[PDB]
């Protein structure tokens, strides 16, 4: 059975919680979903070696989702030398390398492209990929920063992992209505206007049945002020291991 | 009098110590020297608001020195809106923006260049700059990664801050002999071959008088195994406030 453990559950600036990055365990296969500036410290905190990461999947380009990749890449290069598999949309490959990782990683005789530190495997929007015997993943293009591609994930045909996105209640409802969706992991912006994130006020306007599927992530340091005030939804606990 | 507090004293992969980033205090003026993936968490740990950072100086492009700049930039943009001053060599401006920060920070109507999030002030190699009444800083070009510009700092005409560099004992000796150098903060690679860092074995070959000036930084998680074995040198303590 698939297992999920969040390395962190926090929004980009939270300090009680690490960056919102997920570990999925399918048998011996370990997928890291996003790898922010705190992911190395978070891995250390739960006692997980970078050698145990079989693949990394990148949902969009922001420091709390890609800022730890340089450390992961170098440590694997200097350790066993095994390049982690990197799952990513084609339209994020060039920005991730050319505008994010190249500055620190590149070195004349040594590292020239993403392929020198990762085993790059492109995912196509709405084309499911069997990552491992019990782990199927489908990218869904969703909005976050205008003009920048960002993605959510549909897992094993029944788990929606929102990653970072603005409010899309028809998407949620359609996944539950047409695609068998049973569990939803949704980011939430607890205070302020939802310009590039989904607010708690927005999620509370969802129908009761959709709220019952939702565990909340990517949240700020005031999360404890809201415990018990999220209707039928609840907050993911950082480092807890969930089955499914 | 000038004061120094390391946000972290660790090498790039250390987990007992944060990334090797320095705070300098000259009266009310606060300079951050480098801003790695751990710098936001380290600032939080010592209770320092990002609003108190008056300027940031970048010695070279690596995640443990620039990987926290995206979070600093965004938090200042969304907070008081005051752009931090960024001191940097001209030949690092384009790689820092185009190949490191642009991917996550850029946004069509909003952020197009480094100047949209920083007040960029170029430093010239070997041209001292008075940052504040009691803080003069001079970039010295030193080797670290072949083909990449990286810099050390000469402060108030008498403090050498090595930042990241390979072994340059004639430089040290010449600064002590010709330029009045009284204190040296030097990176150290405790184990392994010194390909892009200075090893402890190398520093131990320095003359006794030069060792007496040196406090060690950028060190790995096995630092405590070496305490008392560094001749007349000693290890910097993370978060201690030093006068000078
Ligand atoms: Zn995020
Ligand atoms: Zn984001
Ligand atoms: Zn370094
Ligand atoms: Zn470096």
């Amino acid at each position: 059975a698939l297992r999920l453990q969040m390395l962190g559950t926090g929004g980009a600036f939270a300090k009680k919680y690490f960056n919102n990055n997920a570990l999925l365990y399918a048998g011996d296969f370990t997928l890291l979903i996003d790898c922010g500036i705190t992911a190395p410290l978070a891995l250390h905190t739960i006692g997980k070696s970078v050698e145990e990461i079989d693949a990394v999947l990148i949902t969009h380009i922001h420091g709390d989702h890609v800022g730890g990749l340089e450390e992961l890449a170098f440590r694997r290069k200097f350790g066993s030398g095994r390049k982690p598999i990197l799952y990513i949309a084609e339209n994020l490959v060039e920005p991730l390398w050319e505008n994010t990782l190249k500055g620190g990683l590149s070195q004349d005789g040594v590292i020239h492209s993403l392929n020198d530190v990762f085993d790059v495997r492109l995912l196509k929007e709405s084309e499911p990929a069997q990552l491992a015997p019990e782990l199927k993943v489908e990218l869904i293009r969703t909005p976050h920063i205008p003009g920048k591609p960002s993605y959510s994930l549909y897992i094993n045909d029944e788990i929606f992992y929102s990653a970072d996105m603005t409010f899309e209640p028809e998407l949620l409802m359609r996944l539950v209505r047409e695609r068998g969706c049973r569990r939803i992991f949704h980011e939430v912006q607890l205070t302020g206007k939802g310009e590039v994130h989904t607010t708690l006020q927005e999620l509370l306007s969802l129908p009761t049945e959709i709220q019952s599927q939702i565990l909340l992530k990517h949240y700020s340091d005031d999360m404890e002020s809201f415990r018990g005030a999220t209707g039928n939804m609840d907050f993911l606990r950082q480092h807890e291991v969930y089955t499914l």
